[PDB]
């Protein structure tokens, strides 16, 4: 079984750091913000062997037909914000609308991810994030790519959302 996961969110939120923690169990201080790529990882989730194909989105904000085509192949999306960046939380609505646009569905597996949970400099309340995820009908997972808190949970939870969708 294979799962096409897409990691979206504003520059600097930790998309690349989360991806490399999942794949390689290492925290990257610097990952070129211009590198958009997909990584495959074989994992066992609830006793099911699966291949996770994880697209780490990057580069420039642009909307070619081709870009839509890449993004539309995603079966589930991590909507990543950073808890120290109010703007990245405000941008979650944009990512949610672009997913709704390219998938032509209100029923798309997503997980809201609050990254950089290790930082003291919080500007986005857990309450707000939980309220937003409740309004969207999706899980919320707090993560730190730095300490690896919540990383397996964020990705495995998205897989479980895809399975629940495939049952419908
Ligand atoms: C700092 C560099 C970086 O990580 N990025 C992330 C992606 N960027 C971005 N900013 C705003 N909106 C979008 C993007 C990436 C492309 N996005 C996009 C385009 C077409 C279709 C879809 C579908 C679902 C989600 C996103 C989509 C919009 C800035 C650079
Ligand atoms: N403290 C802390 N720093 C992080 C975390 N995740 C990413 N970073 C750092 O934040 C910066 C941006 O991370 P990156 O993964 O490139 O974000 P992207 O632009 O969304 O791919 C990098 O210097 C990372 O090391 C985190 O959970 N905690
Ligand atoms: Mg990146």
């Amino acid at each position: 079984t294979e799962y096409k996961l897409v990691v979206v969110g504003a520059c600097g939120v930790g998309k690349s750091a989360l991806t490399i923690q999942l794949i390689q169990n290492h925290f990257v201080d610097e990952y070129d913000p211009t590198i958009e790529d997909s990584y495959r990882k074989q994992v066992v989730i609830d006793g099911e062997t699966s291949l996770l194909d994880i697209l780490d989105t990057a580069g420039q904000e642009e909307y070619s037909a081709m870009r839509d085509q890449y993004m539309r192949t995603g079966e589930g999306f991590l909507l990543v914000f950073a808890i120290n960046n109010t703007k990245s939380f405000e941008d979650i609505h944009h990512y949610r609308e672009q997913i709704k646009r390219v998938k032509d569905s209100e029923d798309v597996p997503m997980v809201l991810v609050g990254n950089k949970s290790d930082l003291p400099s919080r500007t986005v309340d857990t309450k707000q994030a939980q309220d937003l995820a409740r309004s969207y009908g999706i899980p919320f997972i707090e993560t730190s790519a730095k300490t690896r808190q919540g990383v397996d949970d964020a990705f495995y939870t998205l897989v479980r959302e895809i399975r629940k969708h495939k049952e419908k």
